[PDB]
């Protein structure tokens, strides 16, 4: 029944792009520093959780920048749960057709 009571595990973080995209850009990209944290809790629970997804609105972004995202998961403690992520924005512009 195993006697330990500790455990560790990473859980990679899904980034899914909710919204329309802006008129006045070509495509949107993100990325990460770590892009993977560590969780305690009963194996059970890291079963059941596969990855954690975190979703941003891309409505309201047209410009470069970045923000901080907390995550949370009922059954585990998520520590420290904080990671950077940097949003750069693609500016369209016109040019010469492919010849292609």
């Amino acid at each position: 029944k195993i006697s330990l009571r500790k455990l560790s595990k990473s859980v990679p973080v899904k980034l899914e792009l909710t919204g329309d995209k802006a008129s006045n850009v070509s495509s949107i990209s993100y990325s990460f520093d770590r892009g993977h944290v560590t969780i305690v809790g009963s194996q059970e629970a890291m079963d059941k959780i596969d990855s954690i997804t975190v979703p941003v609105d891309i409505s309201q972004v047209t410009e470069d920048t970045s923000k901080t995202l907390e995550l949370k998961a009922e059954g585990v403690t998520v520590q420290p749960s904080t990671v950077k992520v940097n949003l750069k924005v693609t500016q369209k512009l016109e040019h010469h057709h492919h010849h292609h």
